[PDB]
RNA sequence: GGUCACGCACAGGGCAAACCAUUCGAAAGAGUGGGACGCAAAGCCUCCGGCCUAAACCAUUGCACUCCGGUAGGUAGCGGGGUUACCGAUGG
């Protein structure tokens, strides 16, 4: 079930793509190193993040530690990725 | 000569990329002035495709690692297509 990679769920859509990565950064990186943050504004892909730890360890950390956070006046729904392409 | 093509020139020369200044714009970007990388339609039109922006509105709770919702705006110097047009290689 545990993954590198975190899925974060219900965001707000209107922050631009710099300043969420800036700020899912700014907010994960306590938890561990991060290889790269997912994000894209599509349809399909709105509302969602992708954050890449170095260790699958750190990212069971950030889950459980920030779940249901309030995030630009919206709670962050963390759950672990299905599938994990890159390394 | 007219037309339909064509660009190896000729003559008048035309336009003006990046960058800078300034204006508008949420932005992409455009306007104007300086400036020239280039351009035989680099004149003009967003019909078809591509690409860029996403402030408002509409929709979307969506598992990606090609890239992508509508709506709107931009690029005609990204192609296609439409339309207009100067010169005329003893030119075709
Ligand atoms: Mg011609």
């Amino acid at each position: 079930r545990p993954n590198h990679t975190i899925y974060i769920n219900n965001l707000n859509e209107k922050i631009k793509k710099d300043e969420l990565k800036k700020s899912l950064h700014a907010i994960f990186s306590r938890f561990g190193q991060i290889l790269d943050i997912l994000v894209s504004r599509s349809l399909k892909m709105r509302g969602q993040a992708f954050v890449i730890f170095k260790e699958v360890s750190s990212a069971t950390n950030a889950l459980r530690s920030m779940q249901g956070f309030p995030f630009y006046d919206k709670p962050m729904r963390i759950q672990y990725a299905k599938t994990d392409s890159d390394i």
